[PDB]
């Protein structure tokens, strides 16, 4: 199936994600700040360009990664390898961490906050910590097969007594109509992540939730891109990220399409930015340089694929 064009305003696009998907969300929010022009959200991710000049595990396990060079790179690349960082001064930025997360962690997420603080507007930043939550996607309902919010294990989606999807979307878009807590009006569509929509480390197929109101094109809709983390691709947990995270509940009543690009496990070994080589058996988004030296810059193969998907969807704006 081909990815459809919808009546989506190009000025209403944003992105969020968990963990490696949170890292990627920030990579998109920075490198393509012009495309993701409303803002972005990061759940338990870390600094833009964190892993380029220090080993990636230093950007994990609740350590204190350096952001001296990453921040310098943002300044240096502005307007060339990434969109002008001036854009970040007019973006809504949502950030979340569990206080008990020792996989990425408060100390890592705080460095992302500090890094973006060089470029953003504090009034338009929301940084939230959920006490007791580990490395997992925070929701406020018992999604099928959810792990405990106090134990980090597959599918890494939990009832943390906190509606993370709603918090992120409401922060990014401002007011929203109450979420739909019952039968959704729309459908989850599948499309081929092929050609310009695809990249190494990405699955053959992606998904998007389209509310009934966005189907005809009679109504202008917005677009949020939601990125799963490692071990959360469709290959790993089927439709559980798409359904259990709670984005669609909010989208359904707010003329919003949610795009869910899909990574795929890749057992092959790749040279990465520093520290030698690494495989991607968990199907993570590329924040370490698996698929090229420009993973977090314009032209990064995965970011380019996601942006290509976005460009197609908004090309139907009337
Ligand atoms: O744990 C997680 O999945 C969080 C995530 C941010 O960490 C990673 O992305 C780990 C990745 C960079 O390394 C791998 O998973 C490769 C594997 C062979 O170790
Ligand atoms: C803050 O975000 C709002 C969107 O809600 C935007 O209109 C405004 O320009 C931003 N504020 C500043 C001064 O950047």
């Amino acid at each position: 199936t081909a990815l459809p064009a919808f009546n989506v305003n190009p000025n209403s696009v944003s992105v969020s994600g968990l963990a490696s998907g949170g890292y990627m969300a920030a990579q998109l929010g920075v490198a393509y700040s012009d495309v993701f022009n409303v803002g972005f959200g990061v759940f338990a991710g870390g600094p833009y360009d964190c892993a380029r000049n220090q080993y990636y595990t230093s950007c994990m396990y609740n350590g204190y990664p350096s952001i001296t060079t990453p921040t310098a790179n943002m300044k240096s690349w502005s307007g060339n390898q990434i969109a002008s960082v001036a854009n970040l001064g007019q973006r809504k930025i949502y950030m979340w961490t569990g206080s008990s997360d020792t996989t990425v962690g408060p100390n890592v997420m705080n460095q992302l906050k500090a890094q973006l603080g060089n470029f953003d507007n504090s009034a338009n930043v929301s940084y939230v910590t959920t006490t007791g939550a580990v490395h997992t996607f925070p929701t406020d309902f018992n999604g099928a097969g959810d792990n405990s919010c106090s134990l980090s294990t597959s599918p890494y989606i939990s009832n943390c007594n906190y509606d993370g999807a709603g918090a992120a979307l409401k922060w990014i878009y401002g007011s929203l109509n109450a979420r739909n807590t019952g039968t959704l009006s729309g459908s989850v569509l599948s499309f081929a992540q092929s050609g310009s929509y695809g990249a190494n480390g990405m699955d053959t197929t992606g998904y998007l939730y389209v509310p009934q109101s966005c189907a005809s094109g009679a109504t202008v809709c917005s677009l949020h891109v939601a990125l799963h983390g490692c071990l959360q691709s469709y290959s790993s947990i089927g439709s559980r990220f798409i359904q259990n995270t709670g984005y669609n509940k909010w989208a359904d009543t707010n003329n919003m399409i949610i795009l869910y690009p899909q990574a795929i496990p890749d057992y092959t070994i790749h040279a990465i930015w520093n520290g030698g080589v690494l495989s991607n058996p968990n199907g993570c988004w590329d924040w370490v340089g698996w698929y090229g030296s420009n993973a977090d810059q314009i032209g990064g193969v995965q970011m380019a694929a996601i942006v290509g998907q976005v460009k197609q969807i908004v090309s139907g704006f009337q």
